[PDB]
């Protein structure tokens, strides 16, 4: 897959992201590629309003518009917030704005920096003939020296492509159903539990690589939106796009697939029922990239693993089913911990108390689908 671009060995990550636009890009490049020298030094804002408007008719496959998605992205976040201290801008200037919204709508993305973006596309290989192991690895962009953006966008990179491994193993699993092959489908589905106990070690290398007053002082002021942000009470104006300002969420991985397809394979219905958490994921869906989108769509439309193992008297099925949920639930044990150190103990020094508590009603619904 191919039609929901899902790679073998990175999964919902893209693989192999370019570095380089045409050359027609410079100008666009030239900025984002030293946004921490031009933001300290005060420059930046007047150079993105000193920019001619650009065609997007010169981004020719997926892998351009991609890297552009992410130059406009950081561009944009580094113009709306700036050194990241409180002056804000609520307009877009119209020869960026214009461009950033276009190539947005051509792949069906909001105009604004999510997930895939800076995450997914946001990486590259030191030595490609080497290993997909952080030493040999890097970021593209980068808002300001110090914000420690290598290390969470790699380390979240990271366990995306540990989870990889089970992702490939999903097909197995409802063609095992199917031709009711009940040996087959326990083996899945404890293969699907190894490699998600194994991205846990990965989440290891967050304290290595990030530093909690880096991370909360900095780094989240430049990923942060302008949905029921106060900073923009209603929304960024979008020059040359759209007359009236919008609202975009800022980036959030309740825009990832990575945890959000083994929910729907799994059963566990983290969008159901009306609550906060289930509207957030549900909404997030609109800035995962189409393809992801549809992947998560054949999956819930897919007979229910869950009913499928439930159906059957068989221990062994439910201890391999409750392998994987209790894996997700590690996982989202150690993220809360982990919340805890870099928001929680930072602020003490979108509230904190509302984002554990999202992370919370997740868990605890992870937790409620065991058997
Ligand atoms: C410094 C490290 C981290 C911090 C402070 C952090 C913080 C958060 C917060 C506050 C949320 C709530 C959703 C939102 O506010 O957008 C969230 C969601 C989420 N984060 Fe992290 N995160 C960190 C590292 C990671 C890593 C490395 C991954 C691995 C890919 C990850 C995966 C997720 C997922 C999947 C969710 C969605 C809720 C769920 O499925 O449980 N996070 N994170
Ligand atoms: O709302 C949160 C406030 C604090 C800054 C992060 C933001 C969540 N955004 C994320 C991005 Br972008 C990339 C990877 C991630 N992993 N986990 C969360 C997460």
């Amino acid at each position: 897959s191919k039609e929901y671009h899902i790679d073998e060995e990175v999964g919902f990550a893209l693989p192999n992201p370019q570095e380089n636009l045409p050359d027609f890009y410079n100008d666009w490049m030239f900025i984002a590629k030293h946004l921490p020298d031009l933001i300290e030094s005060g420059q930046l804002r007047e150079r993105v309003e000193k920019l001619n408007m650009l065609s997007i008719d010169h981004l020719t496959d997926h892998k351009s518009q991609r890297l552009a998605r992410l130059v406009l992205g950081c561009i944009t976040m580094a113009y709306v917030w700036g050194k990241g201290h409180g002056d804000v801008r609520k307009v877009l200037p119209r020869n960026i704005a214009v461009p950033y919204c276009q190539l947005s709508k051509k792949l069906e993305l909001p105009p604004i920096l999510v997930y895939a973006d800076c995450v997914l596309a946001n990486w590259k290989k030191k030595d490609p003939n080497k290993p997909l192991t952080y030493e040999n690895m890097d970021v593209l962009f980068s808002f300001r020296d110090g914000d420690c953006s290598k290390g969470f966008f790699l380390v979240s990179l990271l366990v995306e492509i540990a989870a990889a491994s089970a992702i490939k193993v999903i097909p197995t699993v409802f063609k095992a159903m199917q031709m009711q092959e009940r040996d087959t489908l326990l083996k899945a589905l404890l293969e699907i539990a190894s490699c998600l106990e194994k991205a846990l070690q990965v989440f290891h290398q967050i304290h290595d690589h990030v530093n909690p007053k880096a991370f909360f002082s900095v780094l989240r002021i430049y990923l942060s939106g302008w949905k029921g942000n106060p900073q923009l009470s209603d929304g960024l104006v979008y020059e040359g796009f759209w007359e009236d300002p919008k609202e975009f969420a800022g980036g959030s991985a309740g825009q990832s697939s990575v945890f959000q397809c083994f929910d729907v394979l799994l059963g566990i219905q983290q969008t159901a029922g009306g609550g906060h958490a289930a509207q957030f994921l549900q909404d997030m869906r609109r800035y995962m990239p189409p393809a992801h989108r549809n992947f998560l769509c054949s999956l819930e439309s897919n007979p229910s693993v869950r009913e499928f193992v439930l159906s059957k008297g068989d221990a062994g099925l439910r201890e391999a089913y409750d392998a994987c949920v209790k894996a997700l639930v590690s996982l989202r044990s150690y993220h809360l911990q982990i919340v805890t150190k870099y928001i929680l103990i930072p602020a003490s020094q979108t509230g904190g108390t509302d984002l554990m508590n999202f992370l919370k009603t997740v868990r605890s619904t992870t937790e409620k689908s065991l058997l």
